[PDB]
């Protein structure tokens, strides 16, 4: 179990003004912490957030939040559900911004809500030193959906602000689970990403943002975009036919032709955008799954599971033989690889 700490900086709140928080267990054997971001979709006007206000209350505001919750998949204490990290400090941080973590904006006399996603991060970093991350060998920032794509915007922030506070051994890595989408063009979204920026006040990484220039930050939020413009080392985790990527495409699943090649095609631009990721792992299935799920160690590609992945690529950062890091499925189609989830 982890347990909830508020944050004592009560100036960083969830969308309703509540405080923001995070949920520690501690490990106080282990140098390695682990710190995962919520995901949840976003919201990009009043109306709209008014909406998800009144049913999806928790990804709002801390009011209604438990003491504790169980820590899954890669959060697990457990050797046989993580071999990956079982020993690590574990932090789940809830997503209660709306904004996919870019946001900084306090509620005010003209803001009817606080968008503070990238505030909520710097802050748990901070208070967390105080509690034992001072004496950090490696942070690894994770994240999944809405918190995948979190991770790449806010990964080098991290890094930055933790050498400039005075800690400059501790290693600030990335892991960006189901956050990796294409801009494509429908069967039958980047609008709403950039009105949701103005309407947050959302920001992104420096070097993406001189890039594309005023007006274009929507650019950052697409991983093949983004991840070339960063300097943390990032291991990418994404499906092939990913069941958000689908759902904006407004693809639902008879298959004719038509729909045959637009899903294949999917698939290889996915695969060709993963190309120059010496860190990834991409399987091709149809999924919503993510890595804090139980089962995460069932799914390989090429004969290796994540948590091996993983533990290659913490050996590559101190190719190896039988211990690859780069793992793209090249077959086709949904299910061509026998492991994807049921
Ligand atoms: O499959 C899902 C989808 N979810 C998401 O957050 C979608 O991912 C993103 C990522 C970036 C921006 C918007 C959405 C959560 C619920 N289950
Ligand atoms: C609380 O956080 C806000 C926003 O980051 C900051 O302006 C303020 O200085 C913080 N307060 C303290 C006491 O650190």
């Amino acid at each position: 179990d982890l347990r909830l700490h508020l944050l004592l900086n009560t100036s960083v709140t969830c969308n309703d003004g509540s405080p923001a928080g995070y949920y520690l267990k501690e490990s106080r054997g282990s140098r390695r912490w682990l710190l995962f971001l919520e995901g949840g979709w976003y919201c990009f006007n009043r109306e709209n957030c008014d909406s998800r206000y009144d049913t999806m209350r928790r990804l709002m505001s801390s009011r209604d939040w438990p003491r504790t919750r169980t820590g899954t998949g890669i959060l697990s204490s457990q050797p046989e559900e993580n071999p990956y990290w079982w020993n690590a400090n574990m932090v789940f941080i809830p997503y209660c911004s709306s904004d996919v973590w870019s946001g900084a904006s306090s509620k005010s006399e003209k803001n009817e809500y606080a968008f503070m996603g990238a505030l909520i991060i710097q802050e748990v970093v901070r208070e967390l030193l105080g509690r034992g991350l001072s004496g950090a060998k490696v942070l690894l920032l994770a994240g999944s959906s809405a918190g995948g794509t979190g991770v790449l915007l806010n990964v080098d922030r991290v890094a930055e602000q933790l050498e400039k506070l005075g800690y400059p051994a501790i290693q600030v890595r990335g892991l960006a689970d189901s956050g990796w989408f294409l801009d494509n063009k429908q069967y039958r979204p980047t609008e709403a990403i950039r009105r949701g920026i103005r309407y947050w006040n959302g920001v992104v990484p420096e070097r993406c943002r001189r890039q594309f220039q005023e007006g274009e930050e929507w650019n950052c939020f697409f991983g093949y975009k983004v991840y070339p413009t960063l300097r943390s080392p990032v291991f990418v985790v994404q499906w092939l036919f990913d069941e958000a990527q689908l759902t904006v495409d407004n693809v639902h699943l008879p298959v004719q032709e038509g729909l045959r090649l637009y899903i294949q095609n999917l698939g290889r631009e996915l695969r060709h955008t993963l190309k120059d990721v010496p860190a990834s792992f991409a399987p091709a299935c149809l999924s919503h799954e993510i890595i804090i799920r139980s089962h995460w160690t069932d799914v390989q590609v090429k004969g290796t599971s994540l948590p091996r992945a993983l533990h290659c690529w913490d050996r590559s950062l101190h190719p190896l033989k039988g211990c690859p890091v780069h793992l793209v499925d090249s077959c086709p189609w949904p299910h061509c690889n026998p492991s994807c989830p049921t």
